[PDB]
């Protein structure tokens, strides 16, 4: 097990690419351009990137193209494909302290979660979804005797897939798992506050096997170089992770370029809700808490409405105030921390902004409630509690990402769940209840994609993950997820 | 079997509703605005139908919406959905000679197609999709012991469907059988050129049994109730068939207002294959012949561009040219006529603007070519064929929804099949062939969302129907369609 | 609603068909040969039914195989094979006033049950089975570019269906529905104890439209004709309904003759598990007490293990002996009873046999225990309770098929289990507890192939039903049915 | 590479392991006894090997149900058993070469093939079924609003496993793959004329993580262990494959115990049918010459009937003759052999009876027909091939599993289909034709578990495996495999 030092005596010695990954070689964007990758860990400068623009885009998706048409991944054997799959995963497990570093280096989460859950699980994305490959059945339909009806899926061709900066490497193994494994080329566009372990996994996608133009990656901001890959005429499928702003635009640019399909991850607003009769209060308040703090509270689906049923709220509520207090910010390179830095100064002054509505509107303070740790030249805030939260208050209603919790009381089950559905998102939420009928009936009415009972953040790649409403469409993880890198097609045939 | 004399009595003695249809009654547009309903057979005056408007569109979304959470269909149990959507099928059936006479005079379809092809076709939507709702199972993950996944789908809540003139009650019913089945209450905006038969079956759903507001019918304009209803802040989904055009400015709506789920059925520009080794080449002359003049080629999988082998080619087409011979526009309320009238002027001179840039482009007329019947006061044309067409022509890249067909020639099935997917759409495409690699080997190859091998025009209510590219996204019939009126939600137990 | 001297009325103006049915045509056995089918409501003499035997079941099951090689239902279209089986229902309800009838008088059930539970319940698994037909798809493998693999179902061929007397009718459509829809032919045979209804149907299915020859019916004895099917080396699968000694009996027919494939439905101990937290005990009793006495106890999942919570079992017992009071034998004819006769007087013999050895082995009777109404001929026991039962009695152990309750207590859910699957059976079991965790993990703990949870019989179409352990293999409605009727076959092509 | 030299050192250098395997150590038989295993290589003592019998049996079984109970692999989380049984598989590969040498030796098939089709084979059932094991998914039903219904698998618990000698550790790999992955505790019996490989795999399936006592291994005779498996009341399933004369006898045990799951794969007589437009009558030439060579046609799909048209005959047969040469007897440890040793004298025996039986019946030989390499001390037999066959002589009727071809003629495809079928087997079949409509008609027709079209011996872990008829029931390989180890299981709950 590293320590503190060994790992910052890593992160000096890390020769750090910065080039686009385009037809199975290390670019530097057509302009020349780059922008400074700055560590949110002490503001370090980690590499200059290249700043991608449309004429990159163009060249991506035609060497995405060409590799497609030639069949090389495209029409690969299903075993073959999935064979690779599996070393592909292999090789980010090889690569795993490297890859944990740069993640912690480039967007400020602790080292002990890039190493224990980022890493492990993009590489069991990308292997379960190899696995799947030649487990997957299509159709034949039930017909005359003279016809023969098949219904089968087939790659959609081209792939562009942007992901944010809160899982970088994990968000772009969700997407490239399915979409690899069904045999599209993809054009993978890593956030620009987060571009380095996207850069790196090139390589190792063609020491895998993958054939050169499968995988092109193209770092840069998403007004220039995102923008083009959804307006492109040649691309077939977006699939997009980040905010519910952006994912509307991107159904504008389908629209207004080639109808291309569009597949969404976008925020939420994910409510908590801890009836009474919880079998485990002590779970659930543990749980309510590290559903803020984990990786800062940057996560879509971070409880950051606690619905707690009145009658318990008193006992409930110190449980949870104690628990968050064991979440504490840190070095992120220390192997201890367990809460890292946020992305960004851009963030981070984000965060304190709703802290300062949180006032402003009415909420009450009841834990944290300030950065930390400007010394260090990095942005920390503290996990952050306030209570007396009414759902009409932006912090009720806003998606914040920083760890920032809202707590609101119910007193029945009909009003936990009005309040809970109250809300343009609809990404997950929870139940907490012993009861058989209150635990499944509530789960039925809450509209969200995830419905996590009596445990928050649960599910593996079995679990289809995604949004109802403007949290999203489609799903991420399990069999549905090959879903959206594929066409169905009916041939029938008379015999 | 009715004579042409009895189809123009009961035209005669119909009472035609013109009325929109909302909370179970029929009723004005806010406004008390009307649009002319004439008929292309020949240019009386049907009704003066309700003419909705965003008012209109925000009285049905809120009717739907209460109705959807009342759960007087949606919480319904399965096997009663399934008796009422079945009831429903029965009494369109009951009806069908009502329905099939409003459809010919609505939009000037052959009543013996109307009544042969449309009623039953729409029927069967509704039956079938009933059939299946409890045959229908949902997902339960391998999970550790100590935890249950359930992996179910639930309804949206509320489905706008935006549906076309070219088979009006059928394509109303291909998004209305899943879309009901599922639970969902449905706003129904049928095409200003076709509203009659929407508005009529909006009463035979109460009768079968469908709670009042769960399908409202918006008769009206594209560009005022239509995009009302795209641009809504509370529609869930909108499905839609008609142009690629209007296709792509719906994904903009949805960009624009609350990301609603957006599926497309769009153009075609289907590609016919027929190989020198087709089993029976009278067959498919037959067949060729049928897929450009049925329903006066308004049909979105029209086999417009005819693709022939070269060294039978002189063979083959003049056994096409014959065999168009015997498809004659006629009196659409004559049962002996197989090709009716135009839906309206606009339409016929489209026609004729593409039967003339066939000659520009330097095609060679060899069947048809010109307006037919003008004594009529109707819109009909001859079915039209252009030989030495090359695929860069315009009536060989754009849809003509005439009964036009461009003649290509090929020397190899590679040739073939670069032709036959060098098109911006992908809805449909035919094979004819009796060699078993050639026939599957080119179905495969082929970009399109049915294949057809030696014949045209197959498939049934287990065949998903839809497009690849710009054709579309998602597929009408068979149990898929039901995917495009469902959400996916996962409920992970900790036990 | 018809009263009693309706149904007396109707009884005796009956004429009832007593002949076998091969290939279209009702027809005598070969020998000439009866046997008196006496009604146990009083002991009039029904018909004299046709005996069949070996050479009766050799020109059925060539009739059979002729049938299903010229393909007139086995090749049939699915949509036209759905309709017919979906008639076949239709006609069992238009005469369901008749088959009630003659299922009564048959086996003596209430004339309220026959009607309201066993016609519908036998036309349902038709229709239901019918409907599902063109629903079901099967398979395409992932294969290499050059292969493709196919994985079909095709129906087996001859299928032998032989059932008891407790549910003539619906049992018998429980084998028919799947057996039928996947285009198999079949030869039923019914228990010599109530072969009335099984030989009215026939008729029946061909009025529906199925062919001469697919639906035949032997009536006669087990030993005879019943061992003949199992025996017959053109029949390809033996489907059967009764005991777990004639059940095994049937695998070693099959292992004698040409290996066909064996599916049993047999007995069971089925114990419904009372814990202290049940949510209405109320309901908790009145089930228990229906789960007892509802078709005389003559009902294979009936709850005659009944497990209470120690802590709640003062208060449990008398509600249920209260409840199970409101079950109370009677005329079958009259549409009051709830509780009817007895099939017959070896029927009785055995139950009164049981009681005795309740009193034998030390339990204590705290409810019924005697013969009834001896002075109507007829055949009566009152439904019966014993308390202080040790799993290792008579009463406890052996199925005793009659209205006798076994009352168990336990202390721990692990003891309950324990008791629970302490059984060579293991058709049903149920759980009735408000607590999430453990109902399901009680209910997964429980070797049983229906679990019903805060419920006792519970199910529809869409639940398979059949035995763990020596109660059967495979299981009966829902999907999962048509498996036992169908063979997979790999079609694997080189292209 | 090795060479002959290589591989004759390593066989005298190999300590053989020949004791039984229960509860996670090696032991010889209660009784003390064993028998010796002697190589059809040269007649070399291999081993003496532990001879077990019923208390033997008796003690895996109940090792195996402890195990089973006490949920060490029984309720090991999903993701884990698939990690176990992809390190399993791996262990096989690690230890390729000494397995394959063991198989070699064990039963005479040449080296190159144990090394690389058996143990390859073997290995990707293993970890194809581990793959496999969480991308299954169980069922939740259509119902009511207040019901729950939950249609799940759940392991039977103790599996007997008897396998036969032709391919020892594949078999039985097929076997353990789906058995093992579903959580079922297994007692594997394998032949008594090949447990060598079987034996030595007990020790690598504890190293790969199997808990002790989840495989149990029982050298010993059929009549002796097997039969007491068989018979054995607390065993659950048996899966069989063998003769068709033992599976019936299984059947027997089965009902005279306690009905046991009985699954069978039995013998075949599989009809190759040509057809005069075969695309490659090379390929079908030496297809039809592999199929009845290949491991000595000691295959249960050998291509033993070849079915050429009559128009190709004079043309087709000196190509398979030619072909046929190619296939030479010779010492199985060197490298170069393509034909090894038939397994032993007694099977030698019956192979040369049949040849004789042709020329007896009047069938003409044309190639080979003699036992050769006598000096050896081994048993050799030439490929043999017989014309002039009609399909009711003895060497068209039994299964004769030597390299031993009859070749029939016929004129219509009708007629090729009536021969085909001829039979009471149903293993496998294949058909040569170029046409669309021939090829998928006549594969439809063919009631065969598996039909490959324009190849032989096709499929891989994808596609199901079984008999039609008397050469089996239920499939292996495939996910449909796990269905012969699991319970369906229906839990309907009350909300
Ligand atoms: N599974 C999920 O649903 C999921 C997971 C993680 C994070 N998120 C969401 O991500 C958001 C935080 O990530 P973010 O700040 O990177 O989001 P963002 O919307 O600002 O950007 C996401 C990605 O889109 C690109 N992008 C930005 N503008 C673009 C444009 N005009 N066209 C094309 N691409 C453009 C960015 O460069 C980045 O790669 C939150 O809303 C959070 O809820 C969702």
């Amino acid at each position: 097990t590293l320590t503190r030092a060994d790992w910052e005596q890593r992160a000096q010695n890390l020769k750090i690419e910065g080039r686009a990954f385009i037809q199975g070689e290390y670019t530097a964007a057509a302009s020349g351009e780059t922008f400074d990758c700055i560590s949110p860990v002490d503001g370090r400068l980690l590499a200059k990137v290249a700043s991608c623009d449309a004429a990159d885009a163009q060249r991506a998706v035609e060497s995405a193209r060409s590799a497609f048409d030639s069949g090389a991944w495209s029409r690969l054997a299903p075993a073959k494909r999935k064979a690779t799959m599996i070393r592909f995963a292999g090789l980010l497990e090889q690569n795993a302290e490297e890859l944990a570093l740069l993640e912690t280096l480039d967007m400020g989460k602790p080292i002990s979660d890039s190493l224990g859950v980022d890493i492990p699980g993009g590489a069991r994305a990308l292997s379960w979804s190899g696995e799947a490959i030649d487990k997957l059945y299509d159709e034949v339909a039930a017909t005359p005797h003279d016809q023969l009806g098949l219904v089968t899926r087939e790659p959609v061709g081209v792939v562009a897939a942007i992901v944010p900066w809160n899982f970088p490497l994990m968000m772009a193994c969700w997407k490239l798992g399915p979409a690899l494994s069904t045999g599209n080329s993809v054009v993978l566009k890593p956030s620009e506050k987060s571009p380095l372990t996207a850069i790196r996994i090139a390589q190792l996608a063609i020491e895998a096997g993958i054939p050169a133009g499968v995988l092109n990656v193209l770092p840069g901001y998403g007004h220039t170089v995102g923008k083009a890959l959804a307006l492109h005429m040649d691309v077939d499928t977006v699939v997009f992770t980040g905010s519910t702003k952006i994912a509307k635009q991107l159904m504008i640019y389908a629209g207004e370029s080639n109808m291309k399909r569009v597949w969404l991850e976008a925020g939420g607003k994910s409510p908590n809700i801890v009836f009474a009769d919880a079998p485990d209060l002590q779970a659930a308040a543990d749980s309510a808490a590290s559903a803020i703090a984990f990786n800062q509270g940057e996560v879509c689906t971070a409880g950051s409405r606690l619905l707690v049923e009145r009658s318990i709220k008193d006992r409930f509520l110190p449980m949870v105030i104690e628990a968050l207090g064991t979440w504490k910010p840190g070095n992120p390179l220390d192997p201890a921390t367990n809460v890292g830095a946020l992305v960004d100064t851009q963030q981070m002054n984000t965060v304190l902004s709703y802290i300062a509505a949180g006032h402003t509107d009415g909420a009450r303070l009841v834990a944290g409630g300030k950065q930390i740790l400007q010394e260090t030249g990095g942005t920390y805030v503290e996990p952050t509690i306030f209570d007396g939260v009414n759902n009409a208050m932006r912090i009720a209603q806003e998606e914040i990402f920083g760890p920032v919790l809202s707590v609101l009381t119910f007193d029945t089950a009909e009003e936990a769940i009005q309040i809970a559905n109250d809300t343009p998102y609809g990404l997950a939420a929870a139940v907490w209840t012993a009861n058989l009928s209150k635990a499944h009936l509530t789960a039925r009415a809450l509209r969200a994609g995830s419905v996590w009972v009596n445990q928050y953040d649960g599910g593996d790649m079995t679990a289809p993950f995604g949004g109802f409403k403007q949290s999203g469409n489609g799903r991420d993880k399990s069999l549905h997820a090959f879903d959206k890198y594929t066409e169905l097609k009916s041939t029938w045939i008379k015999l």
